[PDB]
């Protein structure tokens, strides 16, 4: 049987009956949300991703014996293999978090559809020339997360309070969601200077989003 | 009588005597919009709008003894169809809705201008290449939008009670607008961990809008 | 004296002797604004700004006889001309508009000054490379604005009542800015299909945005 | 005793020996802001606050007779000096701030590393040749910020009633975070013309910041 499984793990029909599984369970898991589609349709696809499920696993033990050093060094194979892992615990058991991640499955229509396996190549292949801004950006947002957690939040509680939580306020003020009238006006209302707190932050901030696109531009 | 029809729907006049009738039409337009202008030139504009598609029926009608079967085969040409074809549908019957789509015969300042053609080419041919991760696009939404629906549904149903309801407020966090100050935030005094769901959901997609470009910075 | 003139408004220290005025200027005028300043420093800049303007008119005469054609063919002349010109309207005569555009005058830092000149002539030389984009971007914003306006508005003065209006709405929802809370939603809450009224606009929209700024790095 | 020092200041165990102690230190401040934490273990930090700044005082001071007047000029340097020596201001007088920025001592983390230390110059290196129009960024505010004084501030003095309180609305509306339904909405229902204001500011800096770019693309 060490000939057999791989002359069918291989072939074309195999390879287009686990792209036809993905996008018809995209389709049926995408109708598990509905409050009306489960109080009818509702025990079909409870045993149909049980069916799903047994293929997958089955599938990724399949491939194992066919190359396995070479499975467990692919970054689409380990992929696969946890992101089935996940679904594998039950329905409950522990924590609801293991069943949300479960339906995350379907990210292999990037893996086995060939198309998009290139692109995220692509995609991915970006961030190595991205770190020389991305470490300091955040060496500049762990100092400047401090200095608002022990000036500012004993008197703004949800805003500053707890180190995470200013982080959440910074990246809010990054991405300038609500920045002014959510952020710093009400600040300066109390301390009338957080605007040479924030300005001078929003300038050095943006000035480095602005040199890292050019950055994959020139290079 | 073929070969006289010819001689007009192609000659020069004929496309300067459509670009006279979309802008003179496309003033009394806005200026239909007035309700100090429905009372005095009232009659004078549902005579122009009852002339306009007289004429226009005329200008297709001259164009079919022509192409013929190059006509219903041209994108430029099939749109102009349609333009006509819901204009046509009485001043009542069904709903409304036909009757504010008599709008689009303004879209007629595209077909009937071959400058206004240039861009509709070249922006367009642009979308196909563009699937390799809008395929993904939808799925990634498609996956945890699910999960964005029991997790968060029940407590909050104005937001996510609804698969496509959470479809919504999943396509404004990725927008960014109001994922903090107003999404998250109150998603949070009743789920602590609510930031576990999202802040990758908003990075994957930062990850991606943004790697989708770095492609057709480079093709 | 048509050569005497001549060999002062080409020497060096006319030239920085207007370079040493805007600066001042700029300084002196930053200074107007204060309900402090002008309540003791009061009538030192009330007529120290009377000299700048009949220096500034006496400098643009000086120009004109010596090289006059040459004069009215420059971006950067008829600029200062009618940018000292909205100057020359006192104090209280039809409107404070022109009063308010007269600080404009200090827009000669970049006239001048020789280093922001070349960067300025850099960087409006873009927009001829961004017109196709530009000219069919507002042809879709002139077909999108009004049948919000003849749709929504009818219940939705403020947003949508007036062609203004909407394309003031439109931008606002092209920036982003509060887009969805809002906009989409509180008219979402009347006529429950804004969504693919809104979603599909800005689809096409930033669509459009992506591929102007991809245009201006390949060429 | 200038050759004995030598072999110390420089040496391999010196750096991470300095490494060692910026990151312990760099834990027992997010630890330190724990009122669980400083009723227990408040004792023995205040006593490793006490040890920080003494060793680094010593390595501080030994610096000075290896580099002598090659340490009064390097950058990485000066900055080293700031932080020790308002962090040795003691535990009151004054006011709290200098007590506050004790928390940059972190940034030491950036000097104290070669490959932080990569982009802190490629980065601080584009400032300079920004200035091309910044002066001229810094200019349009000064220009139209005073116009925005006499305009709106007397009407509305929470954004516009003096200069600065106008500079600030006026850099906010050029993030665009609440340009419309913040600052215009309000500031039209009294000023109907106020789009001719703002729009144009709005645009000429949507241009201008752009424009920056453009030319950071290039160079």
């Amino acid at each position: 049987m060490y000939l057999r499984i791989t002359n069918i793990v291989e072939s074309s029909f195999f390879t287009k009956f686990i792209i036809y599984l993905i996008v018809l369970n995209g389709i049926t898991m995408g109708l598990e949300t509905s409050k009306t589609f489960m109080q009818s349709f509702g025990v079909y696809t409870t045993l149909f991703n049980q069916i799903v499920i047994t293929i997958f696993t089955i599938e990724i033990i399949l491939r194992i014996y066919v190359h396995r050093i070479s499975f467990f060094k692919d970054p689409w194979s380990l992929f696969d293999f946890f992101v089935v892992a996940i679904s594998l615990v039950p329905t409950s058991s522990g924590f609801e978090i293991l069943r949300v991640l479960r339906v995350l499955r379907l990210f292999r229509l990037v893996t086995a559809v060939p198309q998009m396996r290139k692109i995220v190549s692509a995609l991915i292949s970006v961030i190595p020339g991205m770190l020389s801004v991305i470490a300091l950006m955040t060496l500049f947002f762990y100092i400047f997360a401090i200095m608002a957690t022990q000036l500012f939040g004993e008197r703004f509680p949800e805003w500053f309070g707890t180190l995470g939580e200013s982080f959440y306020t910074l990246f809010q003020v990054m991405t300038l969601e609500s920045w002014s009238m959510g952020i710093v006006r009400p600040l300066m209302e109390v301390y009338p200077y957080a605007w040479v707190f924030f300005i001078p932050f929003i300038f050095v901030v943006t000035f480095v989003m602005i040199n890292l696109v050019v950055a994959i531009i020139v290079d």
